[PDB]
């Protein structure tokens, strides 16, 4: 009985919660009330199996058990159209179908929060319903959210209400908290989506190369054999979470945090503090801990990789143990390199041995490898330096606007909502990393730039619209940033004159947050470019500044919705002239 094992291993709470999460990630347009019943049924069942492994269907696989329950409510397509054919197939084809249908941008009501009183009352009335509704809303909206991490966020989301609702000034204790969570929740999600996309589009070898590089940078004192073992379990952990196997994903992540801690001294010295912490805090911690100190006396790489006369022999025997070895050794000595740079170096190195290990004499052509690593190394450093300086000058908001323009000219076919969401996120690179010494910059930035660009890749894949996007996205994971950076203004672009209907800001824009208000402005700016790309100098930066005044002004003219509309009527003409 697999459901019995898992239910035992995890405990009625986390079992029950990850079930809710798996269904919500599968049937996103499905009502909370419907999911609660299905989890209750799946649970009452699990229990019969814990009491008797030989009972009715206790020998069944989780996916089988799970889809029959989902299918009791999916084959009513007047509610969920497409999700009805998956229930016509059977395992393992049905799950494969379900996964294939996860939506990255569901067409769901923007979730808004009630006043603090509203929320704190509800919370006290029934914190379980209150907390179930949270897992659910976050789950259906982020279909690839690392299940285990979601249980952590839920722990913290609970302690905010428990604590802040007692407080004297609740609204003040609480508000900043929901904001940190909401923000770091999105970040976790973006990062997990990149791991799944590695696996699913590019393959397990791809993910492995990244985990090897990554961990090696984090545990430079660990041995290759050690690091390899961790990479093997890490991978398994994500495969499961990325394929819908969340109860098992969690169960194995729990075991890996344990192994890690148990072999603490052979892995890293910064771990001790994590290993004291409760289960969910320990795994999050370990997952995000800083890099250990590098070994005092480590040799020169060149000696075993490009000096030893047995490089080709050693390469050929087992190429994949050797190649990961190089990456390990190279990674651990350079925590100053973005992980995507490191992988670009291995890849070079590899194709370099393909060509040299067959030529007359190997020693003379690969003798130059680190020469070829050079330009690969400067380009990123020179881009971050260039994008960082601009940031200090413009400031976040205008740094994004500059990037909005830059990417909007690049990939003009892309949806505006998308160009806005991705560019705002790209613009947030300046604030996370420029505030680091020239050393820490590359890994913070480049890698971060990779988690965002994948966000674009997935959002555009849904409704493919621009070849170049698909090109840069599909061609190679490791080269996505360079691909997009090397792209230039699309001269193939066919503009859409000017819509009267979409440059009309309304008075209700004065009741929205200053964030949303910036999104309305930026949306229009994207639309400006989608009309006049040809000649867009500083003049654009100017045309935008009017609307800022236009909103600020008309938001306070004590008008009858007049000046807001009517100024727009005259100003839309002005902008057209530009």
């Amino acid at each position: 009985s697999e459901v019995a094992h898992r239910f035992k291993d995890l405990g009625e709470e986390n079992f029950k919660a990850l079930v809710l999460i798996a269904f919500a990630q599968y049937l996103q347009q499905c009502p909370f009330e419907d999911h609660v019943k299905l989890v209750n049924e799946v649970t009452e069942f699990a229990k019969t199996c814990v009491a008797d492994e030989s009972a009715e269907n206790c020998d069944k696989s989780l996916h089988t058990l799970f889809g029959d329950k989902l299918c009791t409510v999916a084959t009513l397509r007047e509610t969920y159209g497409e999700m009805a054919d998956c229930c016509a197939k059977q395992e393992p084809e049905r799950n494969e179908c379900f996964l294939q249908h996860k939506d990255d941008n569901p067409n769901l009501p923007r979730l808004v929060r009630p006043e603090v009183d509203v929320m704190c009352t509800a919370f006290h009335d029934n914190e379980e319903t209150f907390l179930k509704k949270y897992l659910y809303e976050i789950a259906r909206r982020h279909p690839y959210f690392y299940a285990p991490e979601l249980l952590f966020f839920a722990k913290r989301y609970k302690a905010a209400f428990t604590e802040c609702c007692q407080a004297a000034d609740k609204a003040a204790c609480l508000l900043p908290k929901l904001d940190e969570l909401r923000d770091e929740g999105k970040a976790s999600s973006a990062k997990q989506r990149l791991k799944c996309a590695s696996l699913q589009k590019f393959g397990e070898r791809a993910f492995k190369a990244w985990a090897v590089a990554r961990l090696s940078q984090r545990f430079p004192k660990a041995e290759f054999a050690e690091v390899s073992k961790l990479v093997t379990d890490l991978t398994k952990v994500h495969t499961e979470c990325c394929h819908g196997d969340l109860l098992e994903c969690a169960d194995d992540r729990a075991d890996l945090a344990k192994y890690i801690c148990e072999n603490q001294d052979s892995i890293s010295s910064k771990l001790k503090e994590c290993c004291e912490k409760p289960l969910l805090e320990k795994s999050h911690c370990i997952a995000e801990v800083e890099n250990d100190e590098m070994p005092a006396d480590l040799p020169s790489l060149a000696a075993d990789f490009v000096e030893s006369k047995d490089v080709c022999k050693n390469y050929a025997e087992a190429k994949d143990v050797f190649l990961g070895m190089f990456l390990y050794e190279y990674a651990r000595r350079h925590p100053d390199y973005s992980v995507v740079l490191l992988l670009r170096l291995a890849k070079t190195y590899e194709t370099t041995l393909e060509k040299c290990c067959a030529a007359a004499d190997p020693h003379e052509c690969y003798a130059k490898v680190f020469d070829e690593f050079k330009p690969l190394v400067e380009e990123p450093q020179n881009l971050i330096k260039q994008n960082c300086e601009l940031f200090e000058q413009l400031g976040e908001y205008k740094f994004q606007n500059a990037l909005l323009v830059r990417y909007t000219k690049k990939v003009p076919q892309v949806s505006t909502p998308t160009l806005v969401e991705v560019s705002r996120n790209l613009g947030k690179v300046g604030s996370k990393c420029c505030k680091h010494p020239e050393a820490k910059r590359m890994p913070c930035a480049e890698d971060y730039l990779s988690v965002v660009l994948n966000q674009l890749c997935v959002l555009h894949e849904k409704t493919p619209v621009s070849d170049r996007v698909t090109k840069c996205c599909t061609e190679s994971l490791v080269n996505r940033r360079p691909c997009f950076s090397a792209l230039e203004v699309d001269e193939t672009y066919v503009p859409k004159e000017f819509n009267a209907e979409t440059f009309t800001f309304h008075a209700d824009i004065c009741t929205l947050s200053e964030k949303e208000r910036q999104i309305k402005k930026q949306t229009a700016l994207v639309e400006l470019v989608k009309h006049k790309p040809k000649a867009t100098k500083e003049q654009l930066k100017a045309v935008m500044d009017d609307f800022a005044a236009f909103v600020e002004k008309c938001c306070k003219a004590d008008d009858k919705e007049t000046c807001f509309a009517e100024e727009g009527k005259k100003l839309v003409a002005a902008s057209q002239a530009a």
